[PDB]
């Protein structure tokens, strides 16, 4: 068992939010035994010393693209609409893995330098979809992200994607990234098969991500609908970007929610990425269905979209998590950081209701209660008993933030660094004094920096 | 002499926007020498290994109020909008100050702490706005930030402000803030005489710095102006904020800009802050008048404000700088992290023009020689023989920034921390491996957090 011992401040958004100042948290193997003060250092075989330190659930990233990582400030797609975006990313994708420098040997290396940045920001989950599956013949790319994710100790979703719409007809995406649904959904069930670990604490799970609306036939919507039920995984895709509903009327005369919610997709086994442009009358019906929503502030900003209606979302009782998207539109994978970027580029909106600005704590669960419900994951975002130790602890005695009276808000609103001080997953410590534990930082730099394209 | 060699980017900021890779700085006192590859080590006596590292100039903060430093993440002032934040805020500070925990000796230390956050976030000048003189003298205030800034050895201008408008006659402030036009006049002048070096490179500057338009006397803003001209130093003061114009329109029946035309603040010797929404007829006025504006993206997100017309006064060749504010309104020091903040935010303003968005070489620019400019120095905030050793490196080979294509860029749109890792002001090393080398951290950390409120 692992102690750790006086924690300045704790979080645990519990369902009455409590919080505990000077407390402990104590863990017996993947699990949270207890949270509270002056506990037992009994059967603990090692104390950690949490003074000055603020605790967490562990963050959780509800949407990533990895890939992506090896795509940062690149100075032509700096300042980009979508469409130049989309373009831009896909060509060079292409373009590198047709000359051989996009294997999935290279993807492996930049899944495992994005994963590592994200246990040093405090992230103990990922979800990614991986888009980039060259060939009709999707190569061992999923393999790799979750060969990354396990030799790092970090939970990981991986929420197979395609683009089963090819603009060979009526679609929008380019034939080389098109399956027919069948072997889309056969190589699913194939990794479910090899990956998929259901039991409480699993530390990697599978869910079907279909690109979106605009990308995908109805049949693979529906043939994963099914799926879903069959294997009790998850349902994720892009929603309501700006364009999509002129997309999906075109094609289908219907709104995307529409769409969704004909192809069997309006359920609660849904989490939903963006949610930027809704219609408002749709969004009780969102409600009703009880989807989840992934706020991924940075992207919508870097795309010039503006602000989804979270407030909107959580007034009507919708489950709202957190995500960066991938490193080719934030460009960081710092989850943290965006969360001081969602406090206040809200605030604009509502220029004379700071009642419907979102708080930290609003924020803060977002990253970690909510992105656990988006991925339907009731054992996580949560400190307390029975829960997996998932843990992330952050230094509140640092110059730069001195003067801070409320650490949770400190947390969002102030530091020249969101490097997370002692990280736990699954009860293990992966990064203690902001240092990895087992990882060889220095060694997967120098590697991955060579795979760079 | 000081040689820092191998940097694997420079970024001069000088009239050709030159930049250069693998390259060398050569420091001579307070001087660059030069700037190049390969430069001789002739007579150096210390080599500082460069590689892995950008250098620009020093950061340079136009815009912050130290003392605020004592008021972050405060609960009660986390959404507020203006009215309710500057009641908080003056309510808070006499009431400390009644209660002998808000005197000079306590901002020396506040300021301290910020300061030291400044330099270690790669900012080697600060522009302190300092307006809390309670009391029937003007307190030792100022001289405390001086000593503070002196102490750590950063470079530092003293805009010595005041609210010399009482709410009896139109002022949005009670009367224990305000003093007699006559008694700031006086103090400022001593302020001038004392602390003043106005030779190239020189440490300490003073400014002279009304609160605003709605906040002082016409009396002291004409003053000001005379004694600009016989002492030749600067002029500061807030600028269209939201309300200002109403506030502006009552008491004088004229826009906050022709007020400050009238009473002599519509020149080359001013730099305002904000500026957030004035009437767009009145820009091209502020280019011909050669005022310039600091740029506060993070205060303005805060409160509801939203976006200044930043690329309007690019394009009309205004002077542009940027700042943080205080941290009661942030609530950091981290100038560096701010431009994120503004790299994302300004672009939904103009969805499908992305040329409009502000970049982050701009916005870099802004950080440096536009503050520089802001503060009417010609020897600060560009990488060039002749100017200030003031310059401030990070390293480009962490985790976290992998992947990166142009570290410009990444500098900006990547990275868990925005920690510099060599800081040199004046010719002095004062942070190498993310450290001070003169400061003792612990030591400032535990002395300030004794004396926070
Ligand atoms: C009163 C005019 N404006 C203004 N003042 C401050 N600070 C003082 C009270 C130290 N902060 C801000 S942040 C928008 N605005
Ligand atoms: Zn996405
Ligand atoms: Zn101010």
């Amino acid at each position: 068992m692992i102690l750790i011992r006086g924690l300045t401040r704790v979080i645990t958004f519990d369902d009455q939010e409590r919080e505990l100042e000077d407390a402990d948290i104590l863990i017996d193997g993947p699990k949270i035994v207890a949270v509270g003060k002056d506990l037992s250092d009994r059967s603990v075989s090692r104390t950690i010393d949490g003074r000055g330190m603020i605790a967490l659930p562990g963050l959780i990233n509800s949407h990533q693209h990895l890939y992506e990582g090896a795509m940062r400030a690149i100075p032509q797609l700096e300042r980009v609409t979508m469409a130049s975006w989309l373009e831009g990313v896909l060509t060079r994708s292409a373009g590198w893995w047709r000359d051989g420098k996009f294997g999935p040997d290279v993807i492996r290396e930049v899944a495992r330098a994005v994963l590592l940045e994200s246990l040093l920001g405090g992230i103990t989950t990922v979800a990614d979809q991986h888009l980039f599956f060259p060939g009709a013949t999707a190569d061992s790319y999923i393999d790799a992200t979750i060969e990354a994710a396990t030799d790092l100790g970090i939970r990981f979703h991986a929420a197979r994607s395609s683009m089963t719409l090819g603009k060979s007809e009526g679609g929008f995406c380019d034939d080389l990234f098109v399956e027919p649904v069948d072997r889309v959904v056969q190589h699913c069930l194939g990794l479910i098969d090899q990956y998929h670990e259901p039991e409480p604490f699993g530390m990697v799970r599978i869910a079907l991500g279909p690109c979106g609306v605009p990308y995908d036939k109805p049949e693979l919507f529906e043939a994963f609908a099914q799926m879903a039920a069959d294997y009790d995984v998850r349902l994720h895709t892009h929603f309501y970007q700006p364009l999509d509903a002129g997309m999906s009327d075109h094609l289908y005369g219907m709104t995307p929610w529409r769409f969704l919610e004909k192809h069997g997709w309006a359920s609660d086994r849904v989490w939903l990425a963006h949610a930027v442009v809704p219609p408002r009358e749709e969004i009780p019906e969102f409600a009703d269905a009880g989807v989840a929503i992934a706020h991924l502030i940075a992207p919508d900003l870097r795309m010039g979209w503006g602000l989804a209606p979270i407030r909107e979302y959580l007034d009507a009782g919708i489950t709202v998590g957190f995500g960066t998207t991938g490193s080719a539109s934030n460009d960081g994978g710092n989850l943290l950081g965006d969360l001081r970027l969602a406090a206040l580029a809200h605030r604009p909106a509502d220029p004379n209701e700071p009642e419907k600005w979102l708080s930290a704590r609003e924020l803060l669960r977002m990253a970690t209660r909510g992105s656990a419900e988006c991925l339907g994951r009731p054992d996580l975002g949560v400190l307390e008993e029975g829960r997996a130790a998932d843990i992330a602890c952050w230094r509140l005695d640092g110059v730069d933030r001195v003067g801070v009276h409320d650490p949770a808000i400190g947390l969002i609103m102030t530091g020249l660094s969101d490097r997370a001080s002692l990280v736990v997953v699954n009860g293990q410590v992966l990064v203690e004094n902001e240092r990895p534990v087992l990882a060889d930082l220095e060694r997967i730099v120098a590697n991955t920096t060579a795979l760079i394209p």
